[PDB]
C-alpha cells in the first residue's frame, strides 16, 4: 500500500476537539492518521480546508451550500447514513417539535417563541423559515428589502438561534453564558440543544429532525407532538405523515483535489473500527441517547449510523439537489 499519510479534521467546539484527539490516540499506528485543529466557527474551517490548513469537516446540508461557494469550491465526499425502516438512508427529515397539548397549529406560529439548531441550518432554519416566507407567514421580498433575520424577528416574539448576529432577539432565548449562549455550538445549538430549549420551555417549537425527541427524551417522548404542514398535530413518530421537508444528510466536504482519497481510507477505516458494532469504547457516531446537549453530535450526528462515499461528479448543487439549492439560493 501506498505511504502513510495525515488528515487534518477541522472541528468547531472543545468537546469536538477533545472526541477528534480521542480519535487520533486510537489511529495513531494507522496507515492514514489524524490530527485536529479546532476552529471558532465551521466558516473558519472552510477557510481553513480552502486554504490548505485543514483537509476535512462534516457540515449540515446548509453549510454545504456555503462551503462550495466561490472561493472555497469544496464538495461533499462522504454522507451521513441514517436508520430507516427498510435499511437505512442518506436523508432526514425536517420536523417542527411541540409540547403535547398546546394545540396550537402551524397557522398561529406569529408571536411564539423559538427554538433553532443554528443559522442557515436545514431542519433549523432554511426549511422552517423558507417554508413560513412561502406560506406568507413570513414576510419576505428579498434580500434587497432587509435581512431573513429581520423578517424572523419580526415574527417570532424571541428566540434561540445559534449564530444570529443582525438581531439581538434572535439570542434572547438562548441559555449560557454571555460571550457563548448565542455561538453555533451553544448549549441550545444543533439538534438536541433546541430540544432542550423547548423542554426547558425558552421556545415554544423547536425547529429539529426525525430522531430528537427520541435521542434525547426516549421515555417522555409522546409528552411531545409535531407541528404538521397541514394544520394538524401528530404524534412524534408520525414524521413520515407530518414533515416539513426530506433533506440530505451531513456529508464531510474536502477540497477537490487528491486528499479526498486519504480522508475517505481514514474513514472507511476508523467506521469499521469505531461504528455501531464496535468493541471500544470509543464511538465515531454517538450513541444517541440522554445526556447534556453539549455532548451530542460530535465531529458526525449521534443519528448516524455509517458514512456512504459520495461519487466524485456530485458537487453541493447535485449533492442538495437542484430544488433545495434553488431554495437556498432564494434565501440569500
Ligand atoms: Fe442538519
Amino acid at each position: 500500500a501506498p505511504p502513510k499519510s495525515v488528515i487534518r479534521w477541522c472541528t468547531i467546539s472543545s468537546p469536538e476537539e477533545k472526541k477528534c484527539n480521542n480519535l487520533r490516540d486510537l489511529t495513531q499506528q494507522e496507515r492514514i492518521s489524524l490530527t485536529c485543529v479546532q476552529k471558532a466557527t465551521y466558516l473558519d474551517c472552510i477557510k481553513a480546508i480552502a486554504n490548505n490548513e485543514a483537509d476535512a469537516i462534516s457540515l449540515d446540508g446548509g453549510q454545504v451550500f456555503e462551503a462550495g461557494l466561490a472561493p472555497y469550491k469544496l464538495k461533499p465526499i462522504a454522507a451521513e447514513v441514517y436508520e430507516h425502516t427498510e435499511g437505512s438512508t442518506t436523508s432526514y427529515y425536517a420536523v417542527a417539535v411541540v409540547k403535547k397539548g398546546t394545540e396550537f397549529t402551524v397557522n398561529d406560529l406569529q408571536g411564539k417563541t423559538s427554538c433553532h439548531t443554528g443559522l442557515g441550518r436545514s431542519a433549523g432554519w432554511n426549511i422552517p423559515i423558507g417554508t413560513l416566507i412561502h406560506r406568507g407567514a413570513i414576510e419576505w421580498e428579498g434580500i434587497e428589502s432587509g435581512s431573513v433575520e429581520q423578517a424572523v424577528a419580526k415574527f417570532f416574539s424571541a428566540s434561540c438561534v445559534p449564530g444570529a448576529t443582525i438581531e439581538q432577539k434572535l439570542c434572547r432565548q438562548c441559555k449560557g453564558d454571555p460571550k457563548t449562549k448565542c455561538a453555533r455550538n451553544a448549549p441550545y445549538s444543533g439538534y438536541s440543544g433546541a430540544f432542550h430549549c423547548l423542554k426547558d420551555g425558552k421556545g415554544d417549537v423547536a425547529f429539529v429532525k426525525h430522531t430528537t425527541v427520541n435521542e434525547n427524551a426516549p421515555d417522555q417522548k409522546d409528552e411531545y407532538e409535531l407541528l404538521c404542514l397541514d394544520g394538524s398535530r401528530q404524534p412524534v413518530d408520525n414524521y413520515k405523515t407530518c414533515n416539513w421537508a426530506r433533506v440530505a444528510a451531513h456529508a464531510v466536504v474536502a477540497r477537490d483535489d487528491n486528499k479526498v482519497e486519504d480522508i475517505w481510507s481514514f474513514l472507511s477505516k476508523a467506521q469499521s473500527d469505531f461504528g455501531v458494532d464496535t468493541k471500544s469504547d470509543f464511538h465515531l457516531f454517538g450513541p444517541p441517547g440522554k445526556k447534556d446537549p453539549v455532548l451530542k453530535d460530535l465531529l458526525f450526528k449521534d443519528s448516524a449510523i455509517m458514512l456512504k462515499r459520495v461519487p466524485s461528479l456530485m458537487d453541493s448543487q447535485l449533492y442538495l439537489g437542484f430544488e433545495y439549492y434553488s431554495a437556498i439560493q432564494s434565501m440569500r
